[PDB]
């Protein structure tokens, strides 16, 4: 089938010219588009343009679509390139996505008053209950400052998207926990003076030791309870240093990628 | 040696007619395969494909057989070409691979009848040693969740794999612990209300203050023991955070590699 | 237009002849200095130089001035290339940027006087107010060293610049507090022997179970303190570990660059 | 002056005769060992090898000897081709180079005396003292393990080179603890039951509350010593989390290396 020469500053490339025709708007495609760059002395097209972007150009054509940058040609210099050889605002996006006690009445009163104001102003433009609705709603009310607050969306799209990833440090810290404290809880306990009888407190220690928090409110004191607190401290360090970095790469990318 | 030429949309190559015949399989070592893309004119073979690939699908028979993917080529793309030259099934591997009280027994005894059952159903398909006993069986029993959790299995293929790295955590520990533990024992000694007499007392205070976690159970009262815990909180934190990166850019390896 | 070829090292280069005059002064748009490497057989001009620079040298003139270093070539080869073009300093320096009780009075006295005569010789070359003017005069002392210690411009110059990423941590800091504070203010409250009456009181325990330090000075008792205890353990570790990534590419970057 | 030109599988490269002489023991400088690839219908000299190396290989003979592996090709096949062209093994290692009561008396005897022995074997092959002695001599003992674990080598050697490193963390920990010591200071102290009144003493609790070990020994109880606190364990952990990627990296380096 017929060939077409391209040379672009001196680098050539050959093609099929059916290749070129399976994008007839595109400029290489369109007879019209093209005809004022061909040489007659030669019998090829001529550019006087960027080298190392074409290679992917053309490879779009071959390929029947795919339009990636080569990873030596910077963003703004490629996305020029395919302005110029008109392969098409579809195309285009495409490639952009796959690249990137009264005071306190009247404080609450009047809060609800305007937030819920504003709410239908914008939408339209028991005993036991009393203590767990007072720890709900008055705790939560924080969360409020996230639509005025950038940082927030980033940490919540963070959290949402590495779901999976946090899920393991839970997990893992839960196997860490009944692990170390079981293991202290058997040689902690046939001893007097040692605050480690029951397991549900053996938790809290743990809890405590992996996040290095270590509260003093509990500690050791056999040498069984030292060995499975030194295998603590580390374990600990070790566990909770593993879902970071991809949490720090989601945030530093939903950061970036935000501003 | 006869030579050939073989152009890649524009980019011409060239080798010895042999270098292409050490594999008679492939496309280009087979005359009756090749012969489809022969230009009588030019007296080349040519491929309307991916230029950047080529490179290494060359180097292949040139080398005697490996095959590296350019750094600049697309995963995805360069299996294709592989694919396309008919490289073969081998080697296209090995590219791969080179590329990546009641209710307590009643409980207990539920466990040991479904999990031997299980056990053997899919298989076929004194008073010191008590103590001993209970603290083994009853404590490892957290494990059984890793043939239902994937996420253990990659901490522990990481644990297998990077053992050498976690020797030198615990072993650097060893060193830091006992000049540590021997620093403040010669300063914090030779001075009332000082809970720092023996040695094995130091050591606990070290491991806890290495990695950050002080209960708060033992503290240096005199000013050599304060100099030698700075330089005990810093030692920590500095011998701690080292095999940290290893562990984790192998889970994170494990990790991606598994998903 | 009349168009020109340029070989370097046997790699052909081609474009117009007014694109190399849109910089006259340049070796390339000099006539007269680029005569001397023109080859009258082949009706082009050699150079015997380094090849993948010459890719964006020539890139330099059809983009009317962008000057950006392959990614694949050294920084002191390429900027060699630039010179010999002789492409001149203005582009030049463009593209470096673009790529990068008596003791106490006497010592007193002595300083103020020092201070304020080297000062001025190089410049030229009520009762509660005594409580605040102590502690500001005498507490930042310590920032006279930053003018002969270089790490702290680095850290000063980090801190300016990632101003915005620790208002994060801050910001992140304050809403976590905010939110464990109230969280165990709810289920630590409404039980004896509990440390956790006020607020204000559980936002200095939050402030010291984030950062992880854990004094000992506060501590849940109850099961609804501990399951928030756990979380804030957590969320601590988790929205400290996230700006640091950031001051630390900046300071390791004002540090390897200032050095 | 005469030019040669050079094909690598394809991809012609031209250079000067003299360039090539300039290095007259190598394969292409020396006519004799040239003579077996050069092709007299094209006037040219063949090579069936890799082509991105000779990219270099070239490069070499231009610069007058700068030998670098281009970063595109891989670290086993460019060290193939240097040895091919013959460019000589002083270059090959530049280029490698610029590449990358009775037991304790007898336990103490034994081996004062197989030491002392092993090491001339090898060779050859007054009461504030004695306080100060045997904080020396007994407690630098580990260091002997240094000569039998590989381990240790590595930190000291990262310790030795990064010794700038380190130099900061411990300055900039100084200028926070004074900073902090100092800030604290004036806000603990004028108020009773407050366990701040020096400032030697503050200097502990800084050091205790930057490194975030919190020992519970000493802890804020005004409004101004907490609002300095929460300062402190904010500064602590973003002075510390910053020479540590620089240890880390330099440690890493020297155990990847020399492993
Ligand atoms: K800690
Ligand atoms: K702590
Ligand atoms: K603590
Ligand atoms: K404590
Ligand atoms: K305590
Ligand atoms: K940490």
């Amino acid at each position: 089938c017929e060939r077409v020469v391209i040379n672009i500053s001196g680098l050539r490339f050959e093609t099929q010219l059916k290749t070129l025709a399976q994008f007839p708007e595109t400029l290489l495609g369109d007879p019209k588009k093209r005809m004022r760059y061909f040489d007659p002395l030669r019998n090829e097209y001529f550019f006087d343009r960027n080298r190392p972007s074409f290679d992917a150009i053309l490879y779009y054509y071959q390929s029947g679509g795919r339009l990636r940058r080569p990873v030596n040609v910077p963003l703004d210099i490629f996305s020029e390139e395919i302005r110029f050889y008109e392969l098409g605002e579809e195309a285009m996006e495409m490639f952009r996505e796959d690249e990137g006690t009264d005071p306190f009445f009247i404080v609450e009163t009047l809060c609800i008053i305007w937030f819920s104001f504003e709410f239908l102003v914008r939408f339209f433009a028991m005993s036991l209950a009393i203590l767990r609705v007072i720890r709900l709603v008055r705790v939560f009310r924080i969360f409020k400052l996230s639509r005025h607050s950038k940082g927030l969306q980033i940490l919540g799209q963070t959290l949402k998207a590495s779901m999976r990833e946090l899920g393991l440090l839970i997990f893992f810290l839960f196997i860490g926990v009944i692990l170390f404290s079981s293991a202290v809880y058997f040689a902690e306990a046939d001893e007097r003076d040692s605050q480690f009888p029951s397991i549900p407190d053996a938790f809290w220690w743990a809890v405590v030791s992996m996040t290095t928090v270590g509260y003093g409110d509990m500690v050791p004191t056999t040498i069984g309870g030292k060995i499975v607190g030194s295998l603590c401290a580390i374990a600990g360090v070790l566990t909770i240093a593993l879902p970071v970095p991809v949490i720090v790469s989601n945030f530093n990318y939903f950061y970036h990628r935000e501003t």
